[PDB]
């Protein structure tokens, strides 16, 4: 029972600290919590991805211990090798557990600029960067062998190296800590946001998977297109 | 813009009704994290419900009042031991106002890093506050629900008003869940909420720490997630 973050209901599977939530056949949904003293524990939200005979993960855990259950939780659900994992902006919640991929063998990748301020924040970059079109897609060169993962940088939101991810295949779209739920009362935390151009980023998430009907993010459960307008809609306020 | 109107300093301040004033202040941890409580005026006096954050937070709000209806502020009733409802006990006993909190908000006080209320009230069985322990209060009518949020919580209704003060046991009606648990009774939330909605019958907005006012739903929709808990 977080303080901050989705609560368990049916369909959610508990694992030593972590939820694992199946979104699509071969998509499931990462949960993980940061107990702050006096506050209470605070959700976080990856992805897992099956592609055929492998895996692909986007986003760590909070630490290394709770992403190493992600891949004992991979392990025994799935049983098949992680190829890569894409991490979507150099914060904790979605670095703080490098290590343990990198132990693993696994190829990590993040933006570039995430994996040039990684290291500002404590943190570990990833083993490869990501590069960007003026349009905010990932340049394919960058990207190798990602299968249905199709990155987009929306622009500066949440933070500058904000990145995204939809699922080829399906219709959900990965939106990290760039989107907020669609009752959300605030745009979380700002400490690091870019408030002129976070509306325009978040309608370009939008923008960039149309059809996208699942929009999942890093600290509320799985919404609906009303999470990424009404994301807009809050950032309009703050210009 | 907190992670979780008038500015003054850190803080800001809404009016509610003709002599009632929403307190909001902010801790920054993650980002801020917001807070409410009352002030009201009653008999040529303000009383206060719930201190700041912090001691300067706190220091803050007596000089809002100062400003802005400049009159003794006679007392503060705190609504329990955790620290967005008692950080600033140390400002106010500075300023020489009387401070009442549950007994059992007392006794953790220190406990919660808090520095106690210098007088303690006490309760029924059916949660009303015994008279002798709150004199003058006014139109305050302090009401015990049973524990919830956190065994001591209490809470505040303003009599000759719309507007009772749910404090952190009662989360608003759109709210995907109930806040810190960690101090909680899950048992009994759901009871303790709905005790809360009938000690204040008519109060059509309830106020709370961590959201804006709300209408009566704010009662179901907390007690219907307490439900959940059991
Ligand atoms: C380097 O990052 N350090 C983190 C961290 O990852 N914080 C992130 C952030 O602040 O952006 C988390 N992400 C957030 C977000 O808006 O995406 C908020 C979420 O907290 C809430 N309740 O919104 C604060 S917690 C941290 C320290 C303590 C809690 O989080
Ligand atoms: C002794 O109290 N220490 C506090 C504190 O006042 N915590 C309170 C609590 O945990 O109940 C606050 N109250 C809360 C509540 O549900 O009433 C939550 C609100 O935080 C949020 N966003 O839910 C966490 S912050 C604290 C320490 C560090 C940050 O807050
Ligand atoms: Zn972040
Ligand atoms: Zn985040
Ligand atoms: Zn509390
Ligand atoms: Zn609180």
């Amino acid at each position: 029972r977080p303080t901050i973050g989705q609560q368990m209901e049916t369909g959610d599977q508990r694992f030593g600290d972590l939820v694992f939530r199946q979104l699509a056949p071969n998509v499931w949904q990462h949960t993980s919590y940061l107990d702050m003293p006096g506050f209470g524990a605070v959700a976080s939200n990856g992805l897992i991805v099956r592609d055929g005979g492998r895996v692909l993960v986007v986003d760590t855990a909070w630490t290394d211990d709770q992403t190493a259950q992600i891949l004992n939780w991979i392990k025994q659900e799935i049983n098949l090798p992680v190829a890569l994992a894409v991490v979507t902006h150099a914060h904790q919640d979605k670095m703080g557990g490098m290590d343990a991929l990198h132990a693993a063998g696994i190829a990590t990748y993040a933006n570039a600029l995430s994996n040039q301020l990684a290291p500002q924040e404590g943190m570990v970059a990833a083993q490869h960067s990501l590069t960007f079109a003026a349009n905010g897609w990932v340049e394919p060169a960058t990207a190798p062998n990602f299968g249905p993962l199709k990155v987009f940088y929306p622009g500066p939101g949440h933070t500058s190296d904000n990145i995204t991810v939809g699922i080829d295949g399906t219709d959900i779209a990965f939106g990290g800590c760039l989107i907020k739920d669609s009752k959300a009362k605030s745009l979380g935390n700002l400490g690091d946001a870019d408030t002129e151009h976070y509306a325009a980023s978040a309608r370009a998430f939008g923008a960039a998977f149309p059809k996208a009907s699942m929009i999942v993010m890093s600290h509320s459960a799985p919404d609906s297109r009303a999470a990424i307008t009404h994301t807009a809609r809050m950032a309009d306020k703050l210009r």
